[PDB]
């Protein structure tokens, strides 16, 4: 219906995040992509020291990843979302794909990318549609 995918957005997203560290093949139109992985490493960049913390507590295996995520994500938008929370949702799942490579556990990538998927697709659509949609997102913070 939309005419887009929310999953192609999340596997953009951690395709980039691995790329960045060299944990996935890239040699180096669509705006929204670009408009987000911008967004994110400003994200981190601002937010270093939240940044740090997440990649060294998260203290990731197969059967805690799972919980972990959803807590991660219900504290994020505890007080409601903004195009912010959303980058720092994204942001998130990178910490948490690049802490999976890291830690030998390179199949709970494909694990994460379908809970950002879901939780994208079933509790962010709403309000990212009444708030003017990805086009308001590249409106305001793309080239
Ligand atoms: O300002 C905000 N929102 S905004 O006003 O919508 C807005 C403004 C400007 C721009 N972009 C800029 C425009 C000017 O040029 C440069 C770009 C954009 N944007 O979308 O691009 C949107 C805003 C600020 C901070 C913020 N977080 C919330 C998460 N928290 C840590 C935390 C968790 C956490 C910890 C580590 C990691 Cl990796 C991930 C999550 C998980 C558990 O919970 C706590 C840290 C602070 C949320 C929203």
């Amino acid at each position: 219906r939309t005419g887009y995918d929310n999953r192609e957005i999340v596997m953009k997203y951690i395709h980039y995040k691995l790329s960045q560290r060299g944990y996935e093949w890239d040699a180096g139109s669509e705006v929204v992509h670009l408009t987000l992985r911008q967004a994110g490493d400003d994200f981190s960049r601002r937010y270093r020291r939240d940044f740090a913390e997440m990649s060294s507590q998260l203290h990731l295996t197969p059967f805690t990843a799972r919980g972990r995520f959803a807590t991660v994500v219900e504290e994020l938008f505890r007080d409601g979302v903004n195009w912010g929370r959303i980058v720092a949702f994204f942001e998130f799942g990178g910490v948490m794909c690049v802490e999976s490579v890291n830690r030998e556990m390179s199949p709970l990538v494909d694990n994460i990318a379908l809970w950002m998927t879901e939780y994208l697709n079933r509790h962010l659509h709403t309000w990212i549609q009444d708030n003017g949609g990805w086009d308001a997102f590249v409106e305001l913070y793309g080239p």
